[PDB]
């Protein structure tokens, strides 16, 4: 068995092996990336996402999200509050004032200990789930606007015809700004490419070992636990690499530079947060052997889940029995 150990791995593709997204994921797969939950691949130098950056400060941040925490520093949530627009380059100007800008550090691990330390004593406000792209459209290989769709995939591997689409969104960051322990809509991969600016650090879980983070879950976070037997598709819960320790979770952590990319895997529990300001742009994808934890992955049909447009049909052909009560959370 390949990767037994469920370590992080990381990919130097030749630009030859870089023209064809899939057969690399298979690729990645034979060698057991998977099993990490989480893998980073490093560019060709001979590529480029696009030429500049020069012009992005006029795009808009319609709902920027100030994350505000609730709990202890190795173990709480977070809700987003709404604030009102700005343009990325109004965004990039407050990431990088006194109140909100990277504090002095010596390296990452530095960098990480104030996070846990210091995390729940501030609001950082990120720029999260914005639908659109920054790769060139020139740019032929690792395009994630240029993908395959899921739903191509399930109609490829199973014949059925859905409705849906499946396009990238942008995440601006600053300091601290996090994202929570999750695994994707559908349990489907991920693939995220930062295209400018600070760090992303990432932590995961081995799929094979899930289960653990959620009863831990369960443990820690009791009242939600009663509200919805699925509360980490709700992306709010946040437990820190110490607290994971002390209680025998296995997880990985790695962090994610500029010009790089990652893909999680099905049900890879993931979390993180941002150094500093930075943009990144993800899409869910699929492949043949996502088929079957799509049929398996848990649902929210508590409310609060809400999702996109096309998962609806994700969980009408996979999980016909799950689908009525699902789609009751949904309306
Ligand atoms: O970058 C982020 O804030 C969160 N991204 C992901 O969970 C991902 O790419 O799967
Ligand atoms: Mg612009
Ligand atoms: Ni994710
Ligand atoms: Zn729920």
């Amino acid at each position: 068995a390949q990767n037994p150990n469920c370590n992080i791995m990381i990919f130097h593709p030749t630009k030859e092996e870089f023209n064809d997204f899939d057969k690399y994921i298979a690729y990645m797969e034979s060698q057991g990336a998977h099993r990490a939950g989480l893998a980073k691949i490093i560019p060709p130098k001979e590529w480029k996402a696009r030429e500049t950056y020069d012009n992005i400060s006029e795009i808009l941040i319609a709902t920027p999200l100030q994350q505000v925490a609730s709990g202890r520093a190795g173990v709480f949530t977070q809700y987003h509050k709404k604030k009102k627009a700005m343009t990325v380059g109004e965004y990039r100007h407050l990431a990088n004032s006194k109140k909100y800008q990277t504090p002095p550090h010596q390296n990452f691990e530095d960098l990480e200990r104030k996070y846990w330390k210091n995390r729940i004593y501030n609001s950082p406000i990120y720029g999260a789930d914005i639908s659109g792209s920054l790769f060139d459209e020139n740019t032929k290989q690792w395009n994630l606007g240029h993908l395959g769709t899921i739903q191509d995939l399930l109609e490829k591997e199973c014949g059925v015809v859905i409705e849906g689409v499946n396009t990238p969104y942008l995440y601006f960051g600053m300091w601290k700004t996090t994202f929570a322990w999750h695994t994707e809509d559908m349990d489907l991969y991920s693939i995220n490419y930062l295209h400018l600016g600070e760090p992303k650090t990432w932590y995961v879980v081995p799929p094979e070992h899930g289960q653990r983070l959620e009863r831990l879950a369960r443990e820690l976070f009791p009242g939600s636990s009663r509200g919805c037997g699925a509360f980490l598709r709700h992306k709010v819960a946040l437990i820190s690499p110490t607290v994971l320790k002390e209680n025998g979770i296995p997880f990985n952590r790695i962090t994610q530079e500029a010009g790089e990319f990652m893909v999680t895997f099905p049900y890879g529990y993931h979390a993180g947060f941002n150094h500093g300001f930075n943009c990144a742009e993800a899409i869910n994808f699929a492949t043949p052997r996502w088929i079957d934890y799509g049929k398996m992955a848990s649902q929210c049909s508590c409310g609060e889940a809400r999702v996109t447009f096309s998962m609806d049909a994700f969980v009408r052909i996979l999980q016909p029995e799950r689908y009525d009560l699902w789609k009751r959370g949904q309306d």
